[PDB]
C-alpha cells in the first residue's frame, strides 16, 4: 500500500467525469493489472499516474509524495515513473540506441559512455543489442514494443505504467513484449498493466482491477476474479474478452 | 537545379554500400515518388535529405544550401524540411494539438495563443480539428497519420518527405491520409514521396524513381515508368508488387 497510494480520484473533461471517485494502493513490487472495456478511464488513470493528465479531486501519493503539495517536485517523480504506450512510443529519425540514450543523458545528465553501456545491456535483456544501430522503421511492431519498453527501463524508475503495450500489435508478436513485461514482473518491478490479455494477467498479475463507467467496480487475485467473478458488469465484461 | 540537388550520393554503413551514387535534381514544386525493393536505401536518401544521417561521398544541395559547406546553419535547413514516418510519428505522453505545437514554440518560440490558432486551423484542413484535445492513442491509423502531417506543416517547410506513411496502415485507412499528401501537392509543395501507392503517384506525381540496390535504376513520368519501363529490373520489381 505503500508504492502508490490513490484516493478517492476523480477527472471531468468538462461533462463527462471520466474517473468518479476511484480507490486504489499499490505496494512496492506489485504487479496489479488493470482491465475493462472502452471508455473506462483506464489510460486517463494511468496517465494522472504519470504526471500527464491533473485530476479535478482526490489524492495521488507516489513513493511516499503528494503530486498536489506545494513543495513536491513534480520532474522528479516524473522519472520515478515510466510509460509505455499502445503506439507511438519512439521516435522515429533517432537509432534504436539513441532513442534508449536521449533521457538518461539530457535528464539525469549522464555521460555518453554510461548511458550506452545501460542500454546496451537494456538491449541485450530484450534480445535486441544486434539492432542498436537500426532505426525504429526496420523494426517490427514486437521489435518496437520491446525497444520502448528498454526505453522507459534506461530511467530505470521505481514503476513502470503499461498502456495495451500488445493491443495493436498482431498476434504473432504479442507474447513476445508480454514475456519481456513478464520477466520484469519476477524482478519486483511496481508495474500497472493495462491489458486485455488474460492469460498475462492470470499468469503475472498479482490483483486485477476491473474498471467500468469511471470506476473500479470489483477487484482481485487473478484467479478469484477470473474464475469466480461476483458483479454482472464483470461477467458481462469476461463473457467477451481476450 | 532549384530545391532539392544531390550528386554523387554515397553512404556506408561499415562495408555496406547502402547508396551507391544518388543524383537527382528536385525543382521547387515538383512532387517526386520513388519506389524500390527494401534494402535500397530509399529510407536512408530521405534521411540524408532530412539532415539525419551523415553521408560518404557526394553532394547535397537543399534550396541553393550546400549541407556540407562550412558557412551552413544546419539547424536553420533542418527546419525547413518536414518529415513524415512510416510509424512513430506522433508523441503518445501528449495532446494532437500539443503534439503539432511543441516544435513551433521550442523552435520558433511563438507564444502558446498563436502556435494553437495555427495548429487548429491545420487541423481544420485535414479535417480533424474535433480530436484537438485527444491523446494519439484514441486515433486511428488514418487519423494519427493526418496528424503527422500536420506536425510537420506547423513549422511551414518547403520540402516535405514522406517515408511509405501509409504502409503500416490497414486499407482503409490508406485513402484519407492520401487526399492530404494530394491537397499538398496541389499547392506546390516540394514532395518527395517513397510510396508504392500507383493511384497516388499517377494523379499528383511528376516523376517516379525506381531505387534498387543502391542505385536509382530508371526514372521518369508516372505514366511513362510505370506502363512502359525501359529497364529489365524496373519491369521485374513492377511485375512482382503492381
Ligand atoms: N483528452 C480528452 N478530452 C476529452 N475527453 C477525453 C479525453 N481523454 C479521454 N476522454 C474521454 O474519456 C473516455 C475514454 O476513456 P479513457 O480515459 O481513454 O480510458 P480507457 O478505458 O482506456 O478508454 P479505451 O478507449 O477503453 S483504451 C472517452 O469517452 C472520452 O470522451
Ligand atoms: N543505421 C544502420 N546501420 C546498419 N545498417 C543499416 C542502417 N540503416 C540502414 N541499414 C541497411 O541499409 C540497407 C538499406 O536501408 P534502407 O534505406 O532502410 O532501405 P529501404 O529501401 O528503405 O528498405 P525498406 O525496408 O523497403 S523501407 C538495408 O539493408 C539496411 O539493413
Ligand atoms: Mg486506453
Amino acid at each position: 500500500l505503500q508504492m502508490i497510494d490513490v484516493h478517492q480520484l476523480k477527472k471531468s473533461f468538462g461533462s463527462l467525469e471520466v474517473l468518479k471517485g476511484i480507490n486504489v494502493h499499490i505496494r512496492e513490487g506489485e504487479v496489479v493489472v488493470v482491465i475493462g472495456p472502452s471508455g473506462s478511464g483506464k489510460s486517463t488513470f494511468l496517465r494522472c499516474l504519470n504526471l500527464l493528465e491533473d485530476f479535478d479531486e482526490g489524492e495521488i501519493i507516489i513513493d511516499g509524495i503528494n503530486l498536489k503539495a506545494k513543495d513536491t517536485n513534480l520532474n522528479k517523480v516524473r522519472e520515478e515513473v515510466g510509460m509505455v504506450f499502445q503506439r507511438f512510443n519512439l521516435f522515429p529519425h533517432m537509432t534504436v540506441l539513441n532513442n534508449i540514450t536521449l533521457a538518461p543523458m539530457k535528464v539525469r545528465k549522464w555521460p555518453r559512455e554510461k548511458a550506452e553501456a545501460k542500454a546496451m545491456e537494456l538491449l541485450d535483456k530484450v534480445g535486441l543489442k544486434d539492432k542498436a544501430h537500426a532505426y525504429p522503421d526496420s523494426l517490427s511492431g514486437g521489435q518496437a514494443q520491446r525497444v520502448a519498453i528498454a526505453r522507459a527501463l534506461a530511467m530505470e524508475p521505481k514503476i513502470m505504467l503499461f498502456d495495451e503495450p500488445t493491443s495493436a500489435l498482431d498476434p504473432e508478436m504479442v507474447g513476445e513484449v508480454l514475456s519481456v513485461m513478464k520477466q520484469l514482473a519476477n524482478e519486483g518491478m511496481t508495474m500497472v498493466v493495462v491489458t486485455h490479455e488474460m492469460g498475462f494477467a492470470r499468469e503475472v498479475g498479482d490483483r486485477v482491477l476491473f474498471m467500468d463507467g469511471g470506476y473500479i467496480i470489483e477487484e482481485g487475485k487473478p484467479e478469484d476474479l477470473f474464475d469466480r467473478p461476483q458483479h454482472e458488469r464483470t461477467k458481462a465484461f469476461l463473457s467477451k474478452v481476450f
